[PDB]
């Protein structure tokens, strides 16, 4: 599913990401834009052989099982394919664990390089929330 910007902002808000660990909703929308272009089916192989999955590009090195990432963890206890659903529940619940693990949203390289220190409130401008 390719979400609209405001559609994804509303779904992320419903699932409790607005100000989760102090990150405003615009941070999450900005992260999803530059990770996946708001596409739940987005997949991208990493150099280490792991893959990133879904609207927040969650990494099989640590968070999910994709059956092909050796000596990796599954800290969200999910098949990586659950992260490609039209329903972002699994991605949001796993993202909450990730952002709680000490580095906050720096875990998302596109957030650190493209969203951090910017006017992220622009990402929810116009949206009925
Ligand atoms: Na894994």
């Amino acid at each position: 599913k390719v979400f609209g910007r405001c559609e994804l902002a509303a779904a992320m808000k419903r699932h409790g990401l607005d100000n989760y660990r102090g990150y405003s909703l615009g941070n999450w929308v900005c992260a999803a834009k530059f990770e996946s272009n708001f596409n739940t089916q987005a997949t991208n192989r990493n150099t280490d052989g792991s893959t990133d999955y879904g609207i927040l590009q969650i990494n099989s090195r640590w968070w999910c099982n994709d059956g092909r990432t050796p000596g990796s963890r599954n800290l969200c206890n999910i098949p990586c394919s659950a992260l490609l659903s039209s329903d972002i529940t699994a991605s949001v619940n796993c993202a909450k664990k990730i952002v709680s693990d000490g580095n906050g949203m720096n875990a998302w390289v596109a957030w650190r390089n493209r969203c951090k220190g910017t006017d992220v409130q622009a990402w929810i401008r116009g949206c009925r929330l």
